[PDB]
């Protein structure tokens, strides 16, 4: 049961939805600069699945690593999970220490 850490999540969802969660640039500066969690749907899949917080990072997307890809490019491939329920995205815990 309780279980949830930086590493490989999972975002149970329904088709046709949205995974209820926004976006931003992860600063330009940490080590790798993908895209953090910037705020969550007050009802989505993401903000229900309590897999991430405001302020981690995703390092990839089913396997599709963001390292250096754009903000709005991550973005898109966030937004083709609509038609998918279940989705793989790895979570890291943003820089912390600075």
């Amino acid at each position: 049961g309780s279980s949830g850490s930086s590493g490989d999540v999972f975002i149970e969802k329904q088709k046709g939805e949205i995974l209820g969660v926004v976006i931003v640039e992860s600063g330009w500066g940490s080590i790798l600069p993908t895209v953090i969690i910037a705020n969550m749907m007050h009802g989505g899949p993401a903000e229900k699945s309590g897999k991430l917080n405001i302020g981690d990072q995703i390092m990839s997307i089913n396997g599709t690593s963001l390292v250096g890809l754009p903000l709005s490019t991550c973005q898109s491939i966030i937004k083709g999970l609509k038609n998918q329920s279940r989705v793989k995205l790895n979570i890291v815990s943003g820089p912390s220490s600075g």
